[PDB]
């Protein structure tokens, strides 16, 4: 496990670390390595799984990216990088449009032809997946995954670990819980409480 | 109220003022200064309401914007920027992709993300919001708004004043009236008339 | 019918035509001549109907794109325009997101607004319509079609010839056979056979 010096470790080897790999390297980053709990992708190493963070930060590597798909799991790995020493970094394509008053935390990726709009604040770990749209004054809670060709209209706000699926849509000023999810084309028309499924046109919970 | 020389006036101070501003910024233009009906947004000076408009115009300011969400009364302020003697200028934002052979009006808003495609006819006052989606040989109406990441396929005829929600989609053909409203995510597959509401997938009137 | 030296031929003059027109032009590529079975399209002359192809190779032309939204029926036309001796171009927009691990096939559209993610394959003369996005893994087949602002999740394998509709939406993994059909804003959540038709949110297959 020899690396250069100076670039981006990634937590995660999956589909997701490869768009992330990829917006990365579009920024004109360096990916260093993976570690991965199955101890290459898109070139980059495989060096081992969590166990070797400790190794890596001794070497100089201090930047990270966790490209875990799973919201509680990418927030836990989070905490953990943070812990041992790594900074988090963001991986935002070139092709997406951040407003210059968005609030953004750390960890957050913002995939290719994204458009996140005036005064939007999102929380660390957040993923704003392929060509999803936040419209303006939403807030986006920490480790919460909006999916491809979702969208928010303005005032939205989306708790902790929050995941909507591929081409949902959320109404203005909704407010949508902590661990819910909405599934793929619901249309969210009301307030959603925490640690519910909701679908359809209109969506609607699924007990 | 003192001025800079030569930038854009607002009518409007809300949420959509927030987005028009950041499009205009991106654009290198300045904004001068808002009007509001409750006598600053994003760093804009509010100056007083729509009272104060020959004041501006009296001290060189000629270009305008009116930035509210609002259909109906979109137009009507429109009329009266025109009639004291101000330029609608347009807001398109540089992410957004307008083909060659679009014909725009004036006082447009184009928002982040949207692409226009060929021989689309583009009225006074429409909206075209976040990551929307105009397909080719598209008509719309003076003031129509089509909400963030909505999309027309070929051919698709919107009235003045009409409003299609967050997510909405027409489909090629089809002929939207005058005032008529699309709920979010409405999947138009047939002409709606004049001043009627329609939801669902597919969309239904709803009375 | 004098042409210039170099251009690329295109085999239909449509709707669809003109998008694929001005794709071609904003790349900086010339536009020689139309073929069309009704024997000018933004300014490029229709020269005849498909018997003009050999005199347009015999006169040094020799690129060609097939420019017919019908799915079988372009397919053919490609085979035809090959034997002919032409090649098949690809008609990807500038403001495209193609990711670098991407293969393409020949004779492709890749319209405005496009994102398209790491390691999918994209066959030849695939359609990828407006705004449409396609995840991580993918696999669209031959002459397939996303319709505009259309979404495939990652993982998901598209028939040869099938049609997805404006806005339609596909989760992860999902197969959907040759020769379907996905109406317009259908969220797919099960694979599909061949030959069939499915709507709705969920989709269901219609008889
Ligand atoms: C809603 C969802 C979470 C349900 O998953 P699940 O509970 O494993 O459900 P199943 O696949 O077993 O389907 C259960 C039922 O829900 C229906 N259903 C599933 N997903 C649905 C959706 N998105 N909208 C409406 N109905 C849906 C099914 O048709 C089935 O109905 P039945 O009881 O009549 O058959 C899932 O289908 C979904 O939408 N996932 C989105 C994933 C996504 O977009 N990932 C992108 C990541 S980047
Ligand atoms: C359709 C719409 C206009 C209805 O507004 P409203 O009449 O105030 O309706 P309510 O919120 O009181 O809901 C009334 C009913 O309609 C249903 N409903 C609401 N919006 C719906 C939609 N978009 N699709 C399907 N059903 C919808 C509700 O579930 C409720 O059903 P019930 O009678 O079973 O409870 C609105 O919900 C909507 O979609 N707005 C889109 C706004 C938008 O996108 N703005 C972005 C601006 S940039
Ligand atoms: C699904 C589709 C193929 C059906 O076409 P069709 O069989 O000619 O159907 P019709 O227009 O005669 O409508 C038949 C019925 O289907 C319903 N329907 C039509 N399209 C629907 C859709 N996309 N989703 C749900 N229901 C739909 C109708 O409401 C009607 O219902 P009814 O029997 O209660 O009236 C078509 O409406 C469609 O979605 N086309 C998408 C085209 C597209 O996006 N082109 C873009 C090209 S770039
Ligand atoms: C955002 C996306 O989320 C999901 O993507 P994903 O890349 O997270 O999922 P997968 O492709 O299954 O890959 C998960 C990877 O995450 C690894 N992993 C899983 N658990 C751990 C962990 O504790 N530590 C580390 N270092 N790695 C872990 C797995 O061993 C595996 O390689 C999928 O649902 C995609 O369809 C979706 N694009
Ligand atoms: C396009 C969008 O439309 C809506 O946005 P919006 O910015 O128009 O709406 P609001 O945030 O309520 O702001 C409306 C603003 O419009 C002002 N206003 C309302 N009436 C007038 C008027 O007559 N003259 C002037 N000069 N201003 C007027 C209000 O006092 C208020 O500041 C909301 O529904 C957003 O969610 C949506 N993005
Ligand atoms: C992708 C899109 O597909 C459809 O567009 P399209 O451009 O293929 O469809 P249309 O506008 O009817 O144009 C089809 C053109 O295709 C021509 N055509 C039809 N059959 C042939 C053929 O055998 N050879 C040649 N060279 N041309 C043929 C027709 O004479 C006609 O000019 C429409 O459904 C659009 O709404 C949609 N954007
Ligand atoms: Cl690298
Ligand atoms: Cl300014
Ligand atoms: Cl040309």
């Amino acid at each position: 496990a020899s690396l250069a010096i100076g670039g981006v470790v990634i937590i995660g080897g999956g589909g997701h670390a490869k768009v992330v790999i990829e917006s990365l390297r579009a920024c004109g980053e360096t990916v260093a390595a993976i570690v991965d709990a199955d101890p290459a992708v898109l070139g980059v190493p495989v060096v081992g799984d969590d166990l070797a963070l400790p190794m890596l930060r001794e070497q100089g590597l201090s930047r990270l990216f966790v490209a875990i798909g799973d919201n509680r799991l990418r927030q836990k790995l989070g905490r953990k990088a943070r812990d041992h020493g790594f900074s988090l970094v963001n991986a935002i394509h070139p092709s997406a449009v951040v407003s210059p008053s968005v609030r953004l935390g750390e960890g957050v990726a913002v995939m290719a032809g994204v458009a996140i709009n005036a005064d939007s604040w999102i929380g660390d770990l957040a993923i704003i997946n392929t060509g999803a749209v936040v419209d303006h004054d939403c807030r986006l809670g920490a480790a919460c995954h909006l999916g491809p060709a979702s969208a928010l209209a303005g005032g939205v706000s989306v708790g902790e670990r929050a995941f909507l699926g591929v081409g949902a849509r959320v109404i203005p000023g909704v407010t949508i819980g902590a661990d819910t999810i909405v599934g793929a084309g619901g249309v969210v028309v009301r307030d959603l409480p925490d640690s519910v499924l909701a679908i359809g046109v209109p969506a609607k919970i699924k007990g």
